[PDB]
């Protein structure tokens, strides 16, 4: 009912975190981020993840994903996940460790494998993305056939992700 | 100049409603919704409509649509209309009863027929959508030729809309 | 470290401007605009530019553009630039005089020539757009080959831009 905010987390005074949200050590939350586990709960945000301005994390009352701890979540965000300007993560949703979600991109009703890079103005809905895939800018990924055909992340893509954060 | 808020409406303390806005019985407005009839006015929001976080309703000084009461509006939102996360309704705009507007979708200078379902990351501009049409995720509908060719809403699409709200 | 706000600028009480931002005479900034030169700085916003609700101006710590004064900026916005609802300008970025950026459009790591019209739901990234080009609604411009092939702005496009502001 109250968020658990790790003492080593850095949450902006003007960020809004409500309900059963667990924020791990080293997570950075910018001003004008909204995390509300008032419908769908609980939410996990793993160590050293980064949420930038305009990011929103919400969830449906019904629908859960399996966390790495074998517990059920509305939203599971792994370690070192980057959720950039204006991104929307809407439960049920799973982002594995080292994922990047680019500006104005949406993840809804989906599981995103570790080390994936989702670029700008993209939608990922109703699918499982395998680990280490690249979603190009402007992509509209709404079927498992599209998700299974995504190309692999290259070193240059991770380098890009690190520069943006 | 002052909004009319029906006593049976449920408006969040942190929602911002300004100018000649009429909010009917049973309308739910989330925190971080902005409705400003400070340029284009008036706005009607019909019974049991739902506005989710990030939604914005604004309007141009000039340009109106015919409401169901035969009066002129910058924005007419019918009954049981769902305006979901980050949607932008910009007058002149008409949404008929039982319309759904999905995450990050925009309706501008357009009339949307009753019982239409507009999915995620879509734009509807400068057109009339006939009653009961479906606008797929990522669609960019900017001509009357595109609007006239949209497919019909299926029962599964309305079921989807009800689950999201 | 403190913004310079020209006494002839009109900034909403609820707009958030932070760090080394220079706002020129006649600039209008709406409520719920965010301009933060807390990572990338400095930002210039030229005379009689307009920023509408939901607009965000931010910048990367590293990466600059050449301003018209031959000084380096994270973000250079020229004179009479229109940055409309939910647009994201992310440094390093240059917008020349008389540019229009339509609803929910993004300019990142790019130079946009004077008198260009970028329409709704568009992305402009990693490119130089020549002066006086048109970017259609929904366009995803991520390569210099795409930017070099854009059509010219017509009089009707500027007329459209003036009507929106
Ligand atoms: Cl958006
Ligand atoms: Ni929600
Ligand atoms: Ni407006
Ligand atoms: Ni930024």
């Amino acid at each position: 009912a109250e968020p658990y905010i790790d003492p080593a987390a850095q949450v902006h005074a003007i960020a809004s975190i409500i309900g059963d949200v667990r924020i791990a050590a080293g997570v950075r939350v910018a001003a004008g981020v909204s995390i509300r586990a008032d419908e769908g709960a609980p939410f996990q945000v793993g160590k050293e993840s980064i949420l930038q301005e305009g990011a929103v994390i919400h969830g449906l009352e019904y629908g859960r994903v399996l966390g790495d701890d074998q517990a059920d979540y509305s939203v599971w965000i792994g370690q070192r996940v980057a959720i950039t300007h204006k991104a929307l993560i809407h439960g049920p949703a799973y982002l594995g460790d080292d994922c990047f979600v680019g500006f104005r991109s949406t993840v809804f009703n989906a599981r995103v494998g570790a080390g994936s890079v989702i670029m700008m103005h993209a939608l990922v809905q109703d699918v499982e993305i395998p680990p280490g895939r690249y979603v190009p800018s402007g992509a509209i990924i709404t079927t498992q056939q599209q998700a299974d055909r995504l190309p692999e992340v290259r070193p240059e893509d991770r380098e890009f992700a690190r520069h943006i954060i």
